[PDB]
């Protein structure tokens, strides 16, 4: 069978064990032997160190959730030089990756975000970002379109401090979480992008007794955000399936594989059609979830 491995950011998560089961699924499903690796940290250079012994091996795919766009751009051209076909998933634009994929649009998950996060303020009030990184692309693409949302709908509503490095850590989330209640006594809502931040301001505010006043939204995995949920210390998951984005990327990486191109009109059966930017090698679903107490029995 073809070969097929997914390179998640970091091992240890609950997020990416997730993804590695929608990566066996295709496995199944597509008659490959896929499988996933999970880097030690996420730093970059873990990554590539990855992708050289998969490029060695002479795996047929390789699919990737990169915590640096730029670092791994040599490294992926070694792939493609090689005849391996690389996809992304949370990098669109990503110039060696033969596509991207996404399971959500940009442009309406910012905008879900700011409409959330305003109701509940009245449209007025403090709020911050916290992303996996500084230079993670996903993280800072949303970030960007997000705040732009923002001053463009509720001039009252402001960030209290730029984005904070802090989202896959739930020490440092709820470090940064407690010291911004402190300083900030207009911060209303709390964003965190990565699917540590929920856990680690979630607990701030219930330490601090806060959930009337601070809200926390997020990427997550509702089980284990659950309790947090059920006590209304993390308001709202506003996020996808992570499982969906693994079984996306290979069942991309069989449809190459096989010879055929993607162009608009791809559809995936167990997914539906996609949108594919051809410019810019983007293939995006449209599978926002919502995690509230109402459906976090519903869900993994
Ligand atoms: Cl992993
Ligand atoms: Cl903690
Ligand atoms: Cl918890």
């Amino acid at each position: 069978e073809k070969t097929v491995v997914n390179i998640s950011k970091v091992d240890g998560m609950p997020w990416f064990n997730r993804m590695g089961e929608g990566v066996v699924q295709a496995g199944k499903e597509f008659n490959l032997n896929a499988s996933q690796v999970g880097p030690s940290s996420t730093d970059a250079p873990q990554q590539v160190k990855i992708i050289e012994d998969l490029i060695a091996r002479k795996v047929d795919a390789i699919t990737i959730v990169p915590n640096d766009a730029n670092v791994l751009e040599p490294v992926f051209k070694k792939a493609r030089d090689a005849g391996i076909v690389v996809l992304t998933n949370e990098s669109p634009g990503q110039p060696s990756a033969n596509w991207d994929v996404e399971i959500i649009d940009n442009e309406k998950f910012a905008a879900e975000y700011v409409e959330h996060m305003a109701k509940r303020m009245g449209g007025k009030g403090g709020y911050v970002i916290y992303v996996g990184s500084l230079t993670v692309p996903q993280h800072n693409l949303w970030a960007d379109l997000l705040v732009k949302y923002q001053k463009e709908h509720y001039p009252d509503m402001h960030e209290v401090t730029r984005r904070m490095p802090v989202a896959e850590s739930v020490d440092d989330s709820r470090r940064t979480t407690l010291d911004l209640m402190k300083t900030y006594p207009d911060l209303k809502a709390v964003v965190s992008f990565g699917s540590n931040g929920p856990i680690g301001a979630g607990r701030a505010v219930k330490e601090k007794r806060a959930k009337n006043k601070v809200a926390v939204y997020g990427m997550m995995i509702p089980s284990q955000a659950a309790s947090l949920i059920k006590s209304g210390d993390i308001t709202e998951g506003i996020t996808y399936d992570p499982a969906t984005a693994g079984y996306a990327l290979a069942a991309v990486a069989s449809t190459l594989l096989n010879g055929k191109t993607i162009e608009p009109g791809f559809e995936l059966k167990e997914l539906g059609k996609a949108e594919v930017d051809s410019d810019k090698h983007i293939i995006r679903f449209h599978k926002v979830l919502l995690v509230n107490k109402d459906n976090i029995d519903s869900l993994y």
